[PDB]
């Protein structure tokens, strides 16, 4: 509800100012409220964090599991899924660097076990959604429909290039659902379809 | 000769900690010397970081134009300047780390003009330095033997790809100069020929 609110422009936040150089009142102020209401909804300025991550863990899941027990060779779930990952990251980057600059905030020095408890259960989260990925690569590997390579290699590999759109990626103003679409599109043929020529 | 040592420890020492968390202190302790040593060469911390990407910049343009010039058509060039960046980012990852990090001191309190100007020269350097890659994209696909995508986009996706390898990999003491090198043949295998079969 008006905590997805919060989680948004929290994650926007995080990813532009950094997780340390924002302050819950930095929230307040770009969520138009006040620091009580916020502390209402989360117990803590880690814990809006977590939330991010964990929220932003679940879109990416409901988007790309559908496809994986789908019809269709192993290339072809594979490709639907990829899709899905690059277009949820294009749609909501600051999710999307919240999750991966989840190791940011372990470059300080894991300071809170019972916190280092929930931030790891969240890897596994992440880790479970990279299983997808081996899942359908292996699978893909299986029925032809892929390159007899490194079920391990490729998903590393794979999910790295998913997410290293980022690096080049920007929010243009205006840009349609559809072209975000086709661009992931475009993307996605580059990783899955190769660059070299066959 | 010996400033090359406090490069090296400065590199690491900003992998692991970060770029805010190091202080002159720690590069010392890692060197073994005292703070006035650094300050000899160095006239600020942030200075080093600046060495320390133009050290990364040298290092890995060294390593990969002599390829770009060499025998052989589009696609087998953009395969050997791409392996040796790989080979680079496996071997010199402190450096690299530093040179990309680059992002999180962009975001970051821009404020002197004696320093901003040359980490904008620096940015030129890896612009010119990813150039380089884009240009042999170009000849590949002119000469088919890549695939009529993009140019632009695939230079952006290969070079995002390449420089993700950092996300998995880690130095495992004992890793020789081969095995490196084969492994980064296995991943520069997969960004230019894909996944997809047939």
């Amino acid at each position: 509800d008006v905590k997805g609110r919060i989680l948004d422009a929290a994650a926007d936040a995080f990813m532009l100012r950094g997780f340390a150089n924002t302050t819950i009142d930095d929230i307040a102020d770009d969520v138009g409220a006040t620091k009580g209401l916020i502390y209402y909804h989360f117990r803590s300025k880690f814990d809006i964090f977590l939330a991010v991550y964990e929220d932003g863990m679940r879109r990416v899941r409901e988007r790309v599991e559908p496809y994986v027990g789908a019809p269709g060779t192993g290339r072809q779930r594979l490709v639907a899924m990829s899709v899905a990952h690059v277009e949820n990251l294009m749609i909501d980057l600051g999710y999307h660097h919240v999750v991966h600059q989840g190791v940011r905030d372990q470059a300080s020095t894991a300071l809170k076990v019972r916190q280092r408890d929930a931030l790891a259960a969240l890897n596994e989260l992440r880790r479970d959604y990279e299983r997808m990925f081996h899942h359908v690569i292996t699978e893909g590997i299986a029925d032809g429909s892929l390159r007899n390579v490194d079920d391990a290699l490729a998903t590393r590999t794979l999910l790295s290039n998913l997410n290293a759109v980022d690096v080049w990626y920007r929010k243009i103003e205006g840009q349609t659902e559809k072209e975000v679409h086709d661009l992931a599109s475009q993307v996605v043929d580059l990783l899955i379809g190769g660059i070299g020529a066959t």
